[PDB]
């Protein structure tokens, strides 16, 4: 589909969640509700990835924080790739402030994937995440939520 | 339908900042212009770069303003985009317009103009707070020169200067 | 439109052929049966190309080998380009084994200036075949050699065409 079209820009996905307020209220009522990014390829004939969010958090984060995760998906070129998936990911929640005025301050966490888990192995025929990515008090700060949308940024470090 | 066409709009990104827009059926189109003014041609919306600015190019085959009946008129617009809140405003990147001379580099000369976008110009500021152009980009006489028209088609080129990337030194 | 999006990743096309077993068997049933790549561009607003394979061979490779070809196609930006199309081409049948090292099957060639299909498209230059059909290898890999390693994995093959950005 157009899923195959979606390729990260230098390994980067920017995923936009709109209707944040309505969604938050849903997460609050239903702590299991998950928001999914579009699948993207890291690079051109690379790994398929997807990004996910819990607006009202989950696990330890739950009810207090936003929770961000990523997983591998079965992809067309999987047989050409190194397994497991070993490339570092950086999550950013973007502060939507005009970058002209100041360096905008993003909330960012990065992980190196752990080969000691099955999460990042070759899919067949989730992921890794942060339960306490940002707290609701911090999220209300600055411009993390603006015009009722948030930006989730996923950067995969490329050879 | 119109919907996928919109999602295809999101996939429209510049090639290192460059949009090439092809107008074909030129003689016919020019004619239809003269009959029906003021007739604006629209390029597809494109993003200067990925998660960049959305811009649209415009042309009047039969001119606009100071150009009508004598010139091709070229303009560019800033459009509301999905990632505007991540961007610098007003829009401040060099734009070069070219009309392309369709000769093989076996060496060609296009008609080109550049501007630094004007901060006062209202369209270049953040959407939510009128194309800037050249009314007289090309003379109907000069267009017929060289290869500006070939096989009934013309190429409008918009090159936006992209933000250079800051690296550590190393 | 749907097509004009087909680039061109540093000039690189990877074409995946599914249902290999069924397709190979179909090709046996009809000789001269051609498999076509999606059209692709060397670079954006560049040269338009297409790759094609014969599962059961063409010409001297008929019934014995996979046969691989590339042609120039008429493109929307042809008047902005140099002709004849003179870029180096690499053909690879990918060995689909994890780097943990692939024995890819690869050939590269420089085009000839007198290759008719590689001259500017849209002008008849002798027949339909000189104008429209491409160049390649009638015996890229044999039917036996392909069953080796992971040239086939999960009933698919990977063909890779790399155009050398100069």
């Amino acid at each position: 589909e157009l899923e195959e079209l979606s390729v990260g820009s230098d390994g980067v996905l920017i995923w936009k969640i709109g209707s944040y307020g309505r969604r938050l209220q849903e997460a609050k009522a239903k702590p299991n509700l998950e928001c999914f990014s579009p699948a993207f390829y890291t690079h051109k004939y690379g790994y398929k990835l997807q990004v996910s969010a819990f607006l009202n958090g989950n696990g330890s984060g739950e009810g207090t924080h936003l929770s961000l995760y990523i997983r591998v998906l079965p992809g067309a070129f999987d047989n050409l790739l190194e397994w497991p998936f070993a490339r570092r990911v950086t999550f950013s929640l973007l502060d939507q402030s005009d970058p002209g005025l100041a360096k905008p301050q993003h909330v960012t966490e990065t992980f190196h994937p752990d080969p000691n888990w099955k999460n990042f192995q070759k899919p067949g025929t989730l992921g890794f995440g942060y339960p306490k990515f940002i707290s609701h008090q911090d999220i209300r700060k600055r411009n993390y939520v603006r015009d009722d949308a948030v930006f989730i940024r996923a950067a995969v470090e490329l050879p």
